[PDB]
């Protein structure tokens, strides 16, 4: 499929519309220690690939140790829609597929956020989101069960359109973001 650390991941922009974003990490021999990249300035985006990092610190065994190795995140800003308001669990989910050298399914788009806590919050603006997503060629899309309830606002010919698969918490998206629950 795709190369291991990379994904796409489709969320509402700084200004609020939906834009698709690829993460790009790379993983090599080193300490611990978290560089990114693309990142427009803006220390919203920073903290939140932060609070992405250290919840993979703390949960990592779960999923193998992230301080032997050094991790650079680059972000490519697909549709030119600015920064993206929701990175914490797409970045969750490539720093896990970059350690475990796992790719993430192919024609997947991850979609939905992480709370500071270490909760999912559902997809913000979901038909927007997914509408994008279609326009992009996606396939499949992993989101969080709470947008369950947001699925009756997507319009059916649109929704039905992909293979879509639910997670309750930051481990379980990474597990179905590669594909093995």
């Amino acid at each position: 499929h795709m190369k291991p650390g990379f994904l796409y991941t489709i969320g509402l922009s700084n200004k609020g519309m939906p834009g698709l974003y690829r993460l790009e990490l790379q993983v090599t021999k080193g300490s611990g220690k978290l560089a990114t990249s693309g990142l427009w300035n803006s220390s919203s985006a920073k903290e939140q690939v932060k609070i992405a990092f250290d919840y993979f610190k703390a949960n990592a065994s779960r999923i193998s140790k992230v301080m032997e190795h050094d991790f650079h995140l680059h972000v490519v800003e697909l549709q030119n829609t600015g920064p993206l308001s929701h990175l914490a669990l797409p970045s969750l989910v490539a720093f896990a597929s970059g350690l475990l050298g796992r790719s993430v399914q192919s024609q997947m788009v991850v979609l939905g956020d992480m709370s500071l806590g270490g909760s999912v919050t559902p997809v913000e603006s979901i038909a927007e989101c997914l509408q994008v997503a279609f326009d992009a060629g996606a396939k499949k899309v992993a989101l969080p069960m709470s947008s369950a309830a947001d699925i009756p606002t997507i319009p059916v010919e649109l929704f039905t359109k992909f293979q879509t698969s639910f997670y309750a918490d930051p481990v379980d998206a990474v597990f179905k973001g590669l594909g093995v629950d």
